[PDB]
């Protein structure tokens, strides 16, 4: 079993990031995670390369559906709909979208979920690190509700497996 | 090995399409593909519900990421980049990328490859299939592009799964 990254994308930490929810919310063993130039995950018999194929084989694997979808609240439909925009995107936000992100989080705790993070909630946190991470404090009360949640999911989720430094 | 699919939806049809294709291109058994109101796949001991877990389940049953994905000339992130455009848009075509859709076709076969059909047309045809389908002559030749390639997917990749008519 073992996972191998890459080290400069967000696609590697929303990996990561997931094992840490698997752990965190769900739950056997876990994966190596050892790292390279290139996304890829080896299990048993099979070979999986990519995100999105290494991260089904992921939740597959862990039976994690939905917890990561909001299954349990039919909000499946509206969870892979943010993702898919996102990694659509080449995962970069516009302040457009900033702006409305951080409107959903005025009276949302979660962005899709009421109830839990939801894989929504693992693919925003590590798209807007960097440009959370660089950033003056005056702007952030532009996006204090972006920084809200950003610090909750910093502060729960987060395991061993991330590597991205504390805000 | 039961596939179970909904009747009005352009996610079955694409989940039909993909097998016509695995069988058009690739290749061993294949699945039922019962009808029902929601999405399902059963495979051996596991369980896959809605498109895209679908869809992955499928391909990795098959083999086939390579051939849908282009992955022999690098294109995989451009497919999954057009795929999961068009999924989160809820397969609904804007006169703006419609247009898009036409230039793109003018010198190329294929929207994202330049040798063989992709996943990026097999989700395509079956989002466009009612907008043409429901369509005027006149306009069409606005997208005779689009008309052409339609026509050369329907000829070259519908088999027996597909149920969609001819046009
Ligand atoms: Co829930
Ligand atoms: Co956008
Ligand atoms: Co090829
Ligand atoms: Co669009």
């Amino acid at each position: 079993c073992v996972l191998t990254l890459v080290q400069d994308d967000v696609k590697s930490d929303i990996l990561k990031l997931v094992l840490d929810f698997i752990k965190a919310v769900v739950v056997v063993a876990f994966p190596e995670v050892r790292h390279e130039k290139k996304i890829s995950f080896q299990y048993k018999d099979k070979q999986y390369k990519e995100l999105f194929c290494t991260l089904y084989a992921i939740i597959d694997i862990y039976d994690c559906y939905n917890e990561l979808f909001n299954e349990d609240e039919g909000k499946v439909s509206e969870n892979e709909e943010f993702i898919f925009h996102l990694a659509s995107d080449k995962f970069k936000l516009k302040q457009l979208d900033m702006k409305h992100l951080n409107d959903l989080l005025c009276e949302k705790s979660y962005i899709v979920s009421n109830r839990h993070a939801s894989i929504v909630d693992i693919f925003y946190f590590c798209s807007v690190y960097k440009p959370l991470s660089e950033m003056p404090a005056k702007e952030r009360v532009e996006i204090s509700h972006i920084y809200r949640w950003f610090l909750h999911i910093q502060e729960t989720l987060v395991g061993k497996f991330t590597t991205l430094k504390k805000l």
